């Protein structure tokens, strides 16, 4: 399946919270919307900073969010590599 | 206790016919700085150094990444986790 | 620093939806007292325990054994290091 | 290929080190004549102790001695559950 950046399941989470919009998300974690609105683009990652207010303000665990990002970061990684990673690292 | 991902790597090394960071940097096919800074815990683990370290040690990826994730998250909570339950306000 | 490999297993099951010993005990099939002592780091790896571990995990059984191996060589020179250092002929 | 015992391999080079015997080797390592046969024997292991005292003597590392160890212990685990443990463990 095709990489699916953590901001995705972000939006979808907030839809669902009555709509909430970046700048309400952004005040509750108490973090620059710009922040919050680079993450909903795709154009930032979830540090673990991040992942530990999400933990807080949505009730999860901040492993929750950080392996949302391990997975996309994977994906595009095997995009970008993957061949070349199978041609270049010696299986022990 | 924050155990950082690079402290793993060098145990497992030492089982290599005591392996340098030089050699494996040639068998991952990076380089050897990178390598030595990973293992001095002055670097962190991504996807792609991932993808390297689950060919040439027989594993996946998740378990090298989920190790830095739980470094990070214990240094975060470290540097900032009485700040960040003080400012986050839990959706319930 | 003396690293049980119970503690690796520890970080790695709380990415597992936070998945509990007994949970593990059943996956693994073996007893809950078992996977609960390897965690509180009270008991060694053996080969058997490695080997569900690396079936479970997507590891080799090597991977962990080295662990314990690490663990215990640091575990033995504490105790008895300076004794062995000084009792013992180099063949040479 | 069938286990190998770690003893099978200290009489090898016992052998090759002037017929050394088991007494010989027990005074170099400082430990009971009992436990030098008994690992000549295939009847004991080798623990992180005696591997220590085993690289002090040969010139090798305690790894090396321990990773014999394991790999005579994974594959008289695989003859003895191996199938068994295919059938239980889940894959994750």
């Amino acid at each position: 399946m095709r990489p699916i950046h953590p901001g995705e399941i972000l939006a979808e989470e907030l839809g669902f919270l009555d709509k909430m919009s970046a700048n309400q998300l952004a005040k509750h974690l108490a973090i620059p919307t710009n922040r919050v609105t680079a993450i909903l683009n795709g154009a930032r990652s979830i540090t673990a900073d991040t992942a530990l207010r999400l933990a807080k303000f949505f009730g999860t665990t901040p492993e929750f969010w950080l392996n949302l990002q391990d997975a996309y970061d994977i994906k595009m990684a095997l995009k970008k590599s993957g061949k070349k990673i199978e041609k270049e690292v010696t299986p022990y």
